[PDB]
Order: structure tokens, then sequence, then C-alpha cells
């Protein structure tokens, strides 16, 4: 049912294990259009997501996840978020209601307007709140550097170039998700994100993402 342990390295694009949103917008505090033509793979390996504008305020942005679900276990993503404000580059693991279950979801969030710190959270049946900001002690969009989350039945740690920065023991969520990673620009959330000045481009770079079951 779930997938197995496996190494994304991003060499090329493998739509049998990945996929691309494109041509919708998940609408909300969202301002942005997911597109397919924004999810790129570098000549050095890389797999770079793309924040853009071709119209006048209308914004192309991307997303990139897996085909398949997982559950418990170390999460680990090499990542170099944008750098902007009003933007939100991430990692995180989500099911929900369109896939016929409860909004289960795990995040790594860098807010652009501030990238010498990280926001970790989860939601439970929809249920979030638990909001942690970190402070880093470098600016994540200089270079990139190893976030991980290890996910069981009664805990989530995150990890910080291995080193642990955060534990939650309440309200885990169970369901198994898919393995998300976007580039978005936020309209209403000015308290939260700093308001977005239109900006574009703007690029979110992924070296790699390691998954390991139980
Ligand atoms: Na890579």
């Amino acid at each position: 049912q779930t997938g197995g342990s496996f190494f994304e390295p991003f060499n090329s694009y493998n739509s049998g294990t990945w996929e691309k949103a494109d041509g919708y917008s998940n609408g909300g505090v969202f301002n942005c259009t997911w597109r397919a033509n924004n999810v790129n793979f570098t000549n050095d390996g890389k797999l770079k997501l793309g924040l853009t504008s071709s119209a006048y305020n209308k914004f192309d942005c991307a997303e990139y996840r897996s085909t398949n679900i997982y559950g418990y276990g170390l999460y680990e993503v090499s990542m170099k978020p944008a750098k902007n404000t009003g933007i939100v580059s991430s990692f995180f693991t989500y099911t929900g209601p369109a896939h016929g279950t409860q909004w289960d979801e795990i995040d790594i969030e860098f807010l652009g307007k501030d990238t010498t710190k990280v926001q970790f959270n989860y939601y439970t049946n929809g249920v979030g709140g638990h909001e942690k900001v970190i402070s880093l002690g470098f600016d994540a969009s200089k270079g990139f550097h190893t976030y991980a989350f290890d996910w069981q039945p009664g805990y989530i740690k995150w990890y910080v170039d291995g080193v642990l920065k955060h534990t939650a023991t309440a309200n885990i969520p169970s369901t198994p998700g898919k393995i998300m990673m976007n580039l978005w620009n936020g309209t209403g959330v000015d308290d939260w994100l700093g308001s977005y000045n239109g900006a574009n481009p703007l690029y979110a770079e992924y070296d790699w993402v390691k998954y390991t079951s139980n």
C-alpha cells in the first residue's frame, strides 16, 4: 500500500514516481497557479522550482509530488529556499479529503521574508497550530543544508544538518501521504509571510530527497 525506502537525486523527471501540479490554483492564501513548466531539472542535477509572472499581477508557481504514499520513517531533503517577502519554499507530507482521507500533514517551511529561520508544523485531521520557528544560525538561501523529520507513531523529531532541533508528541498524524515540494506567494497572510512585492522570477532548489521506512 505505501511506498518503500528510496533515494531521489533529481537527475531527471521520472514520471512514474513523481508528478507536476499543473493548470489549477490551490486558491485561498495561494495566489498563484501551478504550472508544469515551472518544475525544472538543472544540468548539475537539481530540481529547481520557479515563481514567475507573464501577465500583470498574474503569478505562476510550482509543486512536485510523489505518485506513491508513505508512512512512518525518516524523511530527508537537501535544499536551498527562495528569499523574498511573501513566499514559502517547502518540503512536506500531505494526504487529505481529495484523497479520501482526513487532512494529515507534516511540514518543513521556509518563510522567504527571513531565511535565517525555519518553521516546523503538522496537521492531524486538519488541526494545525503547532508552529515552531527555529533560528538556523545561517541563511538557508545561501547554501544547501539537510532538513529532516523522523515520523513515528508517538512523535515527530525535526533535524537540521543532523542535529535535533524539535520534538512534538501531541496529536501526531498517522495517515500515509504523498511527499511534496512547492514554492508559492501568499495572499491575505501579510502577518505571517510579509506581503508579496511581485518580484519574479524566484527559485527554490532541491538536491535530493531520501525516505527510509521503518
Ligand atoms: Na541532485
